[PDB]
């Protein structure tokens, strides 16, 4: 099956851990994915590492990783690849309890015409 | 009148400012707002500061500054309010070259269905 780990940044302030399981919880809403899992990249846990082992846990045999970040930076570009493994030549490789899971690094949001749409709704106060 | 100010985190590494240009010309081409500058919190000009400055260089009343974070941290809740001199109640109150100018801060992004769409998109390669 496949999982959808989120995966977002550590901030010692609870904000970001609430963004991300919200985010978490409506993606579920919309039951496209049977495993989603969340993983905050310092300070609070999960880990990241710990999303991957629950994911894989539940039975997940390709997992997504969703940097829930704006922009690239060290985080997305360098710690998170090493953080599960990704590395030249080939994508990702886990070799878990007798099980071979694939990894998929995906790309952080960007400048999508959604993010000046919420931008343009925050600046009416909406 | 009333200008957007944009307002990032700002890294050593490119990607947020570049980032907020990109946003900053789509809000442009949205032509919604006369003046729409943007501001970087840490290392990488323009700043917060500057970003005002030239937001009523162009002949802003109103400055509308949205920060552009996915969730509240030390910058949004704390730091750059202190940079902009407003703590909580309407925000704004700023007096130079004979002009009284209103600052009206906005609050992050948050957990938007519409981040749930991107995150969908870029899950699937998208």
């Amino acid at each position: 099956m496949e999982a959808l780990v989120l995966v977002g940044h550590g901030s010692r302030l609870p904000y970001s851990k609430e963004l991300l399981v919200k985010l978490a919880e409506k993606v579920k809403e919309r039951n496209l994915f049977p495993i989603v899992e969340i993983g905050l990249m310092e300070f609070s846990e999960p880990t990241i590492p710990q999303a991957v082992k629950k994911a894989i846990e539940q039975g997940a045999k390709r997992i997504i990783v969703v940097p829930v970040f704006l922009a690239h930076g060290i985080h997305t570009t360098r710690d998170i690849p090493r953080l599960l493994g990704l590395d030249e030549n080939g994508c990702g490789t886990l070799e878990i309890d007798g099980k071979t899971v694939e990894i998929i690094y995906r790309e952080p949001i960007g400048a999508d015409d959604r993010i000046v749409d919420i931008i343009i709704d925050r600046a009416f106060g909406r």
